[PDB]
């Protein structure tokens, strides 16, 4: 018995990010080096050492659905549904009864409905268990983003949700890519979503000192900079439509590019500390390269994990050098987190969009805020300004707590 | 040039913690003897909830399996996953050396992860302030920490993931790990589901949803397919299996319980909690798994059903079996082990995959206990009360979850 190996193309993009309430706004702001970082308004910033966050700007859920529908969705689900409908509309895909069992959904979330859980548990403690919402359980579960997307779209195919901390979006896309490659779906609506700007998330990330305590939004998120002191938390959703090539061509779909490689490894080291020298991340990049059937020298641009944390940025630099050798100083590396902040489970989704758009548009987005170069972080980070360049291959990296490492490789579409 | 043959995937090890026993042998032997793991709730004070019964682990002490130093930073869901995964690897007699470590992966899911940790830590936040929240709060709570902690405990450096799909969690995680090995991305996968849902918010949440049985009698509370079924009885635990590429298993002289041959996944695209009318989505997922296995539906001998003891789910699952199997539906055996273990949520698929694999190896079908009033709408052969000795070639395991997830696995008797 032999494996089916279908070609998988990107036919639609949808997004909500601190840089815009659609792909066009997000992409244009990213290539112009616009920061989505400002003072915290979502929660009371006085209680936490962290004073800045990357929030959605002027997002009103009622512009997309009824108040009654929105009331039964946590922010993480609202973002996923809005971005998925945006991606399908962009793909110009008509999900009929005929194709519905061949159209699936694979969207992840790092934590799901944390705000709902906090509000509902606070109701339990002060008002008693009978006052708990009949919809608390489905609203909270991370897989409800996939569930609500499938209902909104009429998508009846492969239906799943990957939860792998900050590697969530990258793994979800990789998993959906594998579904199409083996012929188990013709279309997959995939990516990540996150609404982590909550009391427990700010308390939790302050307790483990992962968050930047820099009160200046102009210098808070500075990946690879000598003075980096933790990440700046963001929110949103990045959803893409993956499609089997012949299916896309037959319907006259527009093609942004092709997904060719996916790598997944575990550090098997520590619950929160990444492996020394980023060895696991190096292995995940190598698996994705082997999956794509290319030489490492073929990678033109790396959309780095680059969170603006001491260890991660240093280890990611080391991992790139291990994988690419002499080609490491020849490629371009950039972290869009310098502008969007860290979207956690949605990071991989938004960064896959930027990686795909980098190939289609031939523009590398920059890493902003690098003022003090770090001798340990000496690669080409495309500082301050976007670079116009024809790209053939783009690599996107992610990692998460529990030692998860995930890598995706995108390729310029050629017939 | 690239490789293209599908690898054959065998089950080489089993590990479990369930309300029926703190290992596979105890759980299996109690299940085949129709022993109930359901009793009054002791985990939380149940006086405020309408639900009065649960299926808890019996005399489980995490310190019998690991040092206190290791257990302290683990929520119960992670403790269960680590203990069951170590048991599965020990049973598989697998030596994870530095050489094979990048070829040994982990794919374990949890429906909710560290809910108890989240509740305790949020209660600390409200009464003591955010500066008193633990630096271990975030990693302890996240559902993927079961995979994370299992990989650290084992030294497993390969494909590392976590599927979260409500009650379909365990089934999807196993199916996903099976696909990893089939495409040649790992030689070994430690996979399954884990859950510790016996918490304040879980009892309150499922009571508010009216998903839980409010029957105070532990003797009749969980009764799948019975006319008087009135919601599920919550359980806890972990079911972990070692999946392995066939040639790798044969070369090391591994014992083989059976083979994984089929996996189906669909979405109802209907409602947040209610399953589709006539269980159409579940019927499609069974059909996808059957096609994946390359068999005729008549080849299925036994169905380990989702059978949660809820009105719509048991009725719709019965309808879905009739749609898929036709005239063969009344010829096959169907049973719900949830009648004994209760509903393990994210761990249900893991424990039920173990029972399905053991059903083939031992040639014994576990029964559905507590069926006293037959429902005219649920008229299939549910193997009532007593286990059935039968040679099985193919076993199908079904799962479904909130959000319209449907997941199916097919296991086969191993033949060279
Ligand atoms: C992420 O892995 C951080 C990193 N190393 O880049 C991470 O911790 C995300 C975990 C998901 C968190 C959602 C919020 C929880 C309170
Ligand atoms: C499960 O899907 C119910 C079913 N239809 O069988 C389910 O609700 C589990 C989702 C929750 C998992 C753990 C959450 C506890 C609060
Ligand atoms: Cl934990
Ligand atoms: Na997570
Ligand atoms: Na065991
Ligand atoms: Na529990």
């Amino acid at each position: 018995i032999q494996m089916t190996k279908k070609r998988v193309v990107v036919t639609g993009l949808g997004a909500l990010s601190p840089l815009g309430n659609d792909v066009d706004t997000s992409w244009n702001n990213a290539i112009n080096g616009v920061s989505g970082i400002g003072p915290i308004t979502r929660v009371d910033a006085e209680e936490y050492p962290a004073k800045v966050a990357a929030e959605l700007k002027d997002f009103n859920v009622e512009d997309y659905m009824d108040k009654k529908e929105a009331r039964k969705m946590d922010r993480f689900t609202q973002y996923a549904v809005v971005a998925a409908k945006m991606a399908v509309e962009d793909a110009d895909l008509n999900i009929t009864d005929e194709i519905a069992p061949r159209v699936g959904v694979w969207v992840g979330s790092g934590i799901g409905g944390l705000e709902t859980l906090e509000s509902q548990f606070e109701i339990f403690l002060t008002k008693g268990p009978r006052r708990v919402s009949p919809f608390f359980v489905p609203m909270m579960i991370p897989d409800m983003a996939t569930g609500q997307i499938s209902i909104a779209l009429g998508a009846k195919g492969v239906n799943s949700c990957t939860v792998t901390a900050c590697a969530t979006g990258t793994n979800s896309i990789g998993d959906a890519f594998k579904v199409i490659q083996r012929g188990d779906a013709d279309v997959m609506v995939t990516g990540g979503t996150e609404a982590p700007l909550t009391r427990m998330s700010f308390a939790g990330f302050s307790a483990n000192k992962a968050l930047s305590t820099n009160p200046d939004p102009k210098t808070a998120s500075r990946p690879f900079d000598k003075n980096r002191d933790g990440f700046v938390m963001g929110e949103g959703a990045g959803i893409i439509v993956l499609e089997e090539l012949e299916h896309a061509l037959a319907r006259g779909a527009k093609i942004y590019g092709e997904i060719v490689g996916y790598g997944s490894t575990g550090d098997a080291y520590h619950i929160t500390a990444p492996a020394q020298d980023g060895e696991g991340g190096a292995r995940a990049m190598q698996e994705a390269i082997k999956d794509a059937g290319i030489a490492p020298e073929e990678i033109d641009y790396i959309n780095a994990h680059g969170t603006s944390t001491y260890y991660n940025d240093k280890y990611e630099t080391m991992a790139i050098k291990t994988v690419f050798g002499e080609h490491a100083h020849k490629l371009a590396v950039s972290s869009t987190k310098s502008m969007t902040g860290h979207l956690l489970g949605a990071a991989g989704g938004i960064e896959a969009i930027f990686s795909i758009l980098a190939i289609k548009e031939g523009v590398i987005p920059p890493t902003i805020n690098i003022q003090t170069p770090d001798e340990e972080c000496d690669l080409d980070y495309v500082p301050d300004e976007a670079r116009r360049q024809e790209l053939n291959y783009v690599l996107s990296n992610s990692l998460g707590f529990g030692g998860h490492n995930a890598t995706l490789i995108f390729k310029k579409y050629q017939s």
